[PDB]
């Protein structure tokens, strides 16, 4: 065979290895544009070295003849996205398991032999093709019983694997060197059960793409299942450990049912954060602020606060990230928090210390007094409480958490102790409290979509250090580890990772008892992927709930993407953003002006404009079109009459260019008007509302807000707070913006609003609106946050009331519920839904009444209905017993059975039952 060489160090430098275009996508299948038309095409590797040219110029690196052929069904299949590639065969007899130990790369010569491009592999296919199957069939980790120990790690490329067992001292104690399965690519190593407890870490040696090396490193064990502090190493465990459990953890109940879709459609959320929840409240013992405990701590104003939630109709607390996260520092000498000394801050953060802040580090102050101080002198012109938090948000406690460094462990930060497998039973007394003491289901964040960090020096790249190239997604070209997510985009698509999901969410249905999932970015995960997950999950728990959002995902080349559209009949539920940007009004994207222009339903879009809008009458009626689709559960297949008088299904209802109406079932639907991500809707409803609307005013546009969520067939989710105004000082992007704008005061005295100018980094482009927009009215105060607590729970306690506002049958939906006041000569702004429980629907849901109607005001005027003249309509019992505290103050039922309601108001009306179900409110023909 012609050897390959140079031709006869800048433009030779060309004729080198560059890229990582090539595709080694199974057993004998190479994709590679490179070797496109030539009459040479190898697939050289090394062992130990990295292939390069010697210094005759020539590859004298060992290598295998690749020949033309075209990409088969399987491959195609498996990858459309790379189908267009020229395709080459590899002998059958090539020995794979060994190439793959070292640095393969493609290399295609002209007839005479010279080099005409040279690129990096990219192996993750063969490897699911090699060893996927037989490595799926065993399980992996510490796996601890009370007979002993099996350790078991996927590392299909690794040369090496040394097992090292550390003392709780963290001494190395001994390396075992593991056992290779040669056909899954998996290393075991069996030992007895005196390893319980022990801390262990993985020795690899393996080569790494990236670096083009073969890697030499300790790494945490993927699937660990307990860590010592800072998640520097994993440790032996058994979760079945009764020490490890509170008193009666085995015997506990889900508080909430999600058996039929009517149990699933009656979940209402409060999405909440652990340090969102306690850092502030001086009635939670100061020792469990910013820990799992809190939620113990039943003389709290916090837990006082979520146990009304619950018994007035909150359902369900979903959890912002509790697994592993790894942007904030467990080791508690290394942190420094706002209540704590300007001194520690300084020893803690150099950079505060070299700062314009430095003089206050030997101040006498804590870093919140200091914080304080700035709030008077605080402007779009000098945003120094910002300043000095950005600065404070490198070291203190403070995170979301969608940073993954371990998905199955516990976060150690939110333990009282860090160290080991203490806050195993820490996180599952919080969940039994939870659920036994505040009687709400518990729903946990997942974050799959994406790992921390990915190659071979990171202290947080775990998957990428000990399967390199295999759990991210990569670049085509290359082989650079995408970003869309924002960080290091996993790879959902192949089998050990989707394995390693499943697993994962295994362990916290069956051993932490989570009642449900929230994915992260789930269009970032194929549609196959996710029902395996739901699949393998409800042999386990066949009640779990599954549900996620996105809507941004461009994965669709790759493989059919988990997406509203692709959902459709699943059962897997998708936040809906439709009624979300038709009530808030604008969209996540808006700044500058359009944050004020882009009024919502729910702060007076038309009805009621501010200075800068130039919103229609029109647009304002689509936009309601829009809320009362959501409000129906968003289905495609239901019919309503449109701002124009006309016919329509849900599908028609444009959306931004996109069928607005996407569901089967209701169940399929998370409404919302606010969430951690973006704006509060207290914070938008200051940039929106005009400045003649009062204080009062606002509260009621928050709670119209919240209405038409609360009330509507969809699953009801909502932001920890909303009940409270909430505001992250207008704050976007609160991730890393620390206690500080996450704040939400359980004593009740304001709801964080105007405490400094949000981060410049994220806002600054929106200081010119906000300056002008900020102080239209006084800040909330303790009389504001009650007469909104009581708004809030009087919602959740009419959706509680009765099964008719959860119908959880798409099928049912649409022969039951309806809405009045439509068409070309709809009184703007005002929304009203029926819902029969009459002769014509069916059965009798519910023995007190034959109907409800939903009635909301979204507007400034009086609005009277005279579409219900004869049916001896009476307002809920509910709003009635709250008398001028109701959101249905005021709200009048004449004799003619003509109902009146005031400005910014929100009537639930009945139609009592008596003898036997009565004629009701039956869906009109269409
Ligand atoms: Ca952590
Ligand atoms: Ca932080
Ligand atoms: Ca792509
Ligand atoms: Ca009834």
């Amino acid at each position: 065979d012609v050897v390959v060489r140079l031709p006869d160090d800048a433009f030779r430098a060309a004729f080198g290895v560059a890229l990582a275009d090539a595709h080694w996508v199974d057993k004998t299948t190479l994709l590679w544009p490179g070797g496109e038309n030539k009459p040479i095409v190898r697939l050289y590797y090394s062992h130990s070295s990295k292939v390069a040219a010697d210094s005759n110029g020539e590859f004298s690196d060992k290598y295998v003849k690749l020949t033309p052929t075209t990409v088969n069904q399987q491959v195609s299949m498996r990858f459309p996205h790379l189908a267009s590639y020229p395709a080459f065969k590899l002998p059958d007899d090539v020995n794979v398991d060994e190439l793959l130990q070292g640095e393969t790369v493609a290399i295609a010569a002209e007839s005479d032999g010279i080099l005409s491009s040279a690129t990096q592999v990219q192996t993750a296919g063969v490897l699911d093709d090699t060893y996927a199957a037989a490595a799926e069939a065993l399980s992996y980790g510490a796996q601890l019983t009370d007979s002993g120990v099996t350790f078991r790690v996927w590392a299909p490329t690794a040369q090496q694997v040394e097992l090292v067992i550390y003392s709780a001292d963290k001494k190395v104690i001994a390396s075992h060197p593991m056992t290779r399965d040669s056909a899954s690519g998996a290393w075991s190593w069996q030992g007895g059960s005196d390893l319980k407890g022990a801390f262990y870490r993985y020795a690899m040696t393996v080569y790494h793409p990236q670096s083009r090396k073969v890697e030499q490193y300790e790494v945490t064990d993927p699937y660990a299942h307990s860590l010592s502090t800072n998640s520097e190493y994993s440790q032996v465990v058994d979760l079945n450990d009764s020490a490890l459990k509170p008193e009666g953890w085995d015997g506990l109940t889900m508080p909430h049912a999600q058996k039929t879709k009517a149990d699933l459609a009656k979940m209402t959320i409060h999405e909440s954060h652990i340090r969102d929840l306690s850092a502030w409240d001086q009635t939670v013992p100061a020792e469990l602020r910013g820990k799992y405990l809190a939620l113990t701590a039943q003389e709290s104003n916090m837990v006082q606060h979520l146990k009304q939630l619950s018994a007035s109709g909150v359902t369900h607390i979903e959890l912002l990230p509790v697994f592993d996260l790894a942007t904030v520092n467990e080791f508690s000498d290394k942190v420094a928090d706002i209540q704590q000394p300007f001194s520690r801050l300084c020893e803690v953060n150099s950079a505060v210390k070299s700062s314009e802040f430095a003089g206050y580090c030997d101040s006498g102050s804590t870093v919140e007094e200091v914080l304080t101080q700035l709030k008077q002198n605080d402007s779009k012109d000098n945003p120094q409480v910002q300043a000095l938090n950005t600065l404070v948000a490198q070291t203190d406690s403070y995170n979301w958490g969608y940073d993954p460094f371990h998905y199955t462990v516990p976060e150690g930060s939110y333990a009282t102790d860090p160290e080991g497998t203490a806050r195993i039973k820490e996180f599952r007394t919080m969940i039994q409290a939870i659920k036994q003491d505040l009687g709400m289901n518990v729903i946990m964040d997942v974050v799959y979509n994406h790992t921390n960090a990915a190659g071979p020096t990171d202290r947080t790249s775990v998957l990428d250090k000990i399967v390199p190239w295999y759990y991210q997604r990569l670049n085509e070209t290359t082989g650079s580890v995408e970003s869309a997510t924002c960080c290091s985009d996993s790879a959902p698509e192949h089998r050990m990772f989707a394995k390693l999901i499943a697993d994962s969410l295994a362990v916290w249905t069956t051993d932490y008892k989570i009642d449900g999932f929230r994915f992260d970015l789930m269009l970032y995960h194929p549609k196959a992927q996710i029902l395996s997950a739901w699949e393998r999950i409800k042999a386990l728990n066949p009640d779990i709930y599954f549900f996620g959002e996105g809507w941004d995902s461009n994965q669709s080349d790759r493989f059919e993407i988990a997406s509203q559209i692709n959902l459709k009949g699943t059962g897997i539920g998708t936040f809906s953003d439709r009624l979300r940007d038709a009530v808030r009004g604008g969209g996540p994207f808006d700044s500058g002006d359009a944050l004020r222009q882009n009024q919502g339903v729910g702060s007076g879009a038309g009805v009621l404009p501010n200075e800068l809008t130039t919103l229609s009458d029109d647009q304002a009626r689509h936009l309601a079109d829009l809320t009362r689709l959501g409000m129906a559960g968003n289905l495609a297949d239901f019919v309503l009459i449109d701002k124009d008088g006309a016919v329509k299904r849900g599908s028609e209802i444009d959306y931004n260019g996109a069928p607005g109406g996407y569901a089967a079932d209701p169940t399929e639907v998370v409404n919302y008007v606010s969430k951690h991500d973006n704006q509060t809707l207290w914070d938008m409803i200051s940039y929106k509302a005009a400045q003649e609307a009062d204080l009062d005013t606002r509260v009621r546009m928050q709670a119209v807000s919240l209405a038409t969520v609360m009330l509507g067939q969809g699953i009801a989710f909502d932001q920890q707070g909303s009940e409270l105004l909430r505001s992250k000082s207008f704050t976007r992007d609160s991730y890393d913006s620390g206690d500080w704008f996450n704040r939400v005061d359980y004593s009740l005295q304001d709801n964080n609003y105007n405490v400094g100018m949000p981060r410049s980094s994220d806002d600054g482009s929106n200081y010119d609106i906000i300056a002008r927009v900020k102080d239209a009215v006084a800040t909330p105060g303790e009389t504001e946050l009650k007469q909104m607590t009581a708004f809030y729970q009087e919602l959740t306690a009419l959706r509680k009331s009765s099964p008719l506002f959860t119908l959880g049958d798409g099928a049912t939906v649409m022969k039951r519920v309806d809405f009045r006041n439509t068409g070309a000569d709809q009184q703007t702004g005002l929304l009203v839904m029926t819902i029969d429980d009459g002769m014509q629907a069916g059965a009798s849901l519910d023995s007190r009444v034959d109907g409800i109607v939903v009635a909301i005001n979204a507007a400034p005027e009086s609005r009277t209905l005279q579409d219900f003249a004869g049916t001896s309509l009476q307002l809920s019992a509910i709003q009635q017993a709250a008398g001028d505290r109701s959101l249905a103050s005021g709200v009048q039922v004449a004799a003619d059975g003509s109902v009146t309601l005031p400005a910014w108001s929100v009537a639930v009306l009945e139609l009592p039952q008596g003898e036997s179900q009565g004629a009701g409110l039956p869906v009109s023909s269409k």
